């Protein structure tokens, strides 16, 4: 329709205005595919701190409707956009669908390199070990008691990295340390990963989703994430935001006078890659009043 038309649009231009590596041809070849599922979803646009003065940029979409399950992953198999090269990854959301009840999948594209990453939710939560007979990334099981030890083995969901050959699992957050600045703040010392500050240790006591990043060609935990959720423009902390991303609280195109956002933060080891934040707006601006 008209609305999908404009969300190209809106897409290009933020790319554009926070200086985003993209690809027009890249764009229309994911909009001729999966056009109708971002007018039709829950959908978002993400801008992402990982250049220090250039914000990347990605699109992502959420389907909840019980008919529509797996299609995303039939669709970009079909259409090119994702061709399985054999890697360890290419096998996973296979053996996933078969071996869990899901309840929700989605697709995050990057605006140069096209499909990234395809996530699916499992209905219920499940003792992580349940996952070990999956082709996993090897540092998963040998972490397995790290992962009972800090009370991330209530698994929920799986996003699953084609760019990076890498695992996401998100863990749900079910025990009263969870709800407290210190658990936080011991998990990223325990994993030598860059300290968060104050205002942030105590936002992460809030409900937000919490997932970890396991990778084929790594031994270690790479990397974690908190995706915390947020009302409106106001609600957001902006004394955790660089002015770039600042910028795009404030311009970052909806259809709704105040979009609520939905804030990542992204930590990696100290003194190393992976500490950056992550901001996607409320396309649709029915997405974050969803709180879990
Ligand atoms: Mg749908």
């Amino acid at each position: 329709m008209n609305d999908v038309n404009r969300i190209r649009t809106d897409i290009i231009n933020v790319a554009k205005t926070f200086g985003a590596e993209y690809s027009e041809k890249v764009l229309d070849e994911v909009f001729q595919v999966f056009g109708e599922q971002f007018a039709d979803n829950s959908f978002m646009i993400r801008t992402s701190n990982k250049q220090p003065d250039k914000l990347g940029c990605y699109f992502r979409y959420h389907e909840e409707d019980e008919s529509q399950l797996g299609l995303a992953w039939d669709i970009a198999r079909k259409s090119g956009l994702l061709s399985d090269q054999g890697r360890p990854v290419d096998q996973l959301i296979p053996e996933i669908c078969e071996t869990f009840p899901i309840m929700a999948d989605g697709v995050d594209f990057d605006v140069k390199h096209g499909l990234a990453k395809i996530w699916q939710s499992i209905k219920g939560v499940v003792p992580v070990q349940d996952a070990f007979k999956l082709s996993l990334p090897a540092s998963v099981t040998t972490h397995s008691d790290f992962l009972k030890n800090h009370h991330l083995d209530a698994l929920y969901a799986f996003g699953i990295d084609y760019h990076h050959s890498s695992v996401n699992l998100y863990f749900d957050t079910y025990h009263p340390k969870h709800h407290t600045s210190e658990y936080y703040k011991n998990l990223l010392q325990d994993l030598q990963f860059q300290p968060p500050s104050d205002e942030l240790l105590e936002l992460l006591t809030n409900n937000g989703e919490i997932a970890l990043t396991f990778n084929f060609a790594s031994p270690r935990i790479e990397r974690l994430c908190f995706y915390l959720p947020f009302l409106n423009r106001e609600a957001v902390p902006q004394n955790l935001l660089n002015p770039l991303l600042k910028k795009y609280i404030n311009e970052a195109p909806a259809l709704v006078d105040n979009p609520g956002f939905i804030l990542g933060w992204s930590f990696g080891p100290q003194g190393g890659k992976g500490t950056y934040t992550k901001v996607d707006v409320d396309y649709h601006g029915r997405t974050v009043p969803l709180f879990m």
